[PDB]
């Protein structure tokens, strides 16, 4: 008989392998996975953040947080599911509590895979947020697409202006820093930012970020006032033959959204919905009276 919980603020190579082999675990029987943000997985982070759960050898239970908002962190939790039902995740949250009343916690954020969870989860006074899909285009073969009616380049310093235009239409979020976000962007070659133009008149923007054998989509956009007319489809099937052409046949695209007809026009590029995950909401005080603290 033994178990161990180690509470450590950086999850090691062998670690992380364990832990990948528990999610996909979970994946075999829940159908998808909570969301975990590897990068910061394996960075040095601050506080002790990672909580691992062993029962003689085998890793069975695992949580991380992360601190992204203030008053609100976001919860990455795994039980194995031949081990559920024994409190090893009130184990976990009681392993990790201590650093969350100390940062002075309010609402804790759980991504869940979709579903399986819905009914107890309302039934306990958590409340569903939006959803993410994580997209993965795999083949080989190129978008063959008909006479292009966009020029599509790749955005300068020059562009700024156009490129504010776009966010402040589309991307509220970035409002503040702006200039000074494009100005990094702009000038680091792993990232290029398409611009596209139907007859000289800007429409919209897809970012593409280079990695080693992956490109990574985001930050798509097409002027609410330009979307009927084909162009989005257009700009993106540009981007993925471009990214082919380079050599990346991995590419990927998330999408956060609570209604899956945000959906259409990737999966119809040929994107597939490796992972999804949903978001739910709780108010710490509650967590821990309907679990025992
Ligand atoms: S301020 C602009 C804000 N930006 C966003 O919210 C970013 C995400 N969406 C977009 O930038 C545009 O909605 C995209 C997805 C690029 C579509 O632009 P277009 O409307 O120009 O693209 P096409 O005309 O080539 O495509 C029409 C086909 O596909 C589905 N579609 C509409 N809206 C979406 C979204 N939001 N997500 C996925 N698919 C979407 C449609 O089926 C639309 O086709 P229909 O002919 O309308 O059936
Ligand atoms: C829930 C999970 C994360 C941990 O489960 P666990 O170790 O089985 O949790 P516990 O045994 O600590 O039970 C704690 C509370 O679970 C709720 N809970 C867990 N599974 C539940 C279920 N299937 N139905 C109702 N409540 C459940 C209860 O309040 C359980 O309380 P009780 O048994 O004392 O009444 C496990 O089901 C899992 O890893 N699921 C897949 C990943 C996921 O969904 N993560 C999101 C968590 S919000």
């Amino acid at each position: 008989a033994q178990g161990m919980i180690i509470c450590n603020n950086q999850i090691d190579d062998d670690q992380l392998k364990a832990i990948q082999d528990l999610a996909s675990l979970c994946r075999e029987h829940d159908g998808g996975t909570p969301t975990f943000y590897n990068h910061l997985l394996i960075q040095k982070r601050p506080t002790e953040n990672n909580v691992l759960y062993f029962q003689d050898n085998q890793l069975l239970g695992f949580l991380s947080v992360y601190f992204f908002y203030e008053d609100a962190c976001e919860v990455s939790l795994i039980v194995s599911p031949l081990h559920r039902r024994q409190g090893i995740a009130k184990q976990l949250l009681q392993t990790i509590m201590p650093l969350l009343t100390a940062k002075e916690m309010t609402t804790l954020i759980f991504s869940t895979p979709t579903e399986i969870n819905d009914d107890w989860l309302i039934n306990q006074g958590f409340s569903y947020r939006n959803s993410e899909y994580h997209m993965q285009r795999n083949g080989y073969d190129p978008i063959f697409m008909p006479t292009p009616k966009l020029h599509i380049r790749k955005a300068t310093e020059d562009d700024i202006p156009a490129l504010c235009a776009i966010d402040e239409a589309c991307f509220p979020e970035h409002q503040e820093n702006m200039i000074s976000r494009f100005s990094m962007l702009l000038n680091d070659a792993s990232y290029t930012l398409f611009l596209a133009s139907y007859n000289h008149i800007i429409v919209g923007k897809a970012h593409i970020h280079w990695q080693s054998k992956e490109a990574i989509f985001s930050d798509i956009a097409i002027f609410p006032q330009y979307q009927g007319q084909g162009w989005g489809g257009e700009l993106l099937s540009y981007c993925i033959n471009q990214a082919l052409t380079s050599g990346k046949n991995k590419l990927m695209l998330d999408v956060e959204t609570s209604n899956q007809n945000a959906l259409h026009l990737y999966t119809r590029l040929g994107f597939k919905t490796a992972n999804v995950s949903d978001y739910w909401v709780i108010p710490l005080p509650q967590l821990l009276t309907n679990w025992a603290l």
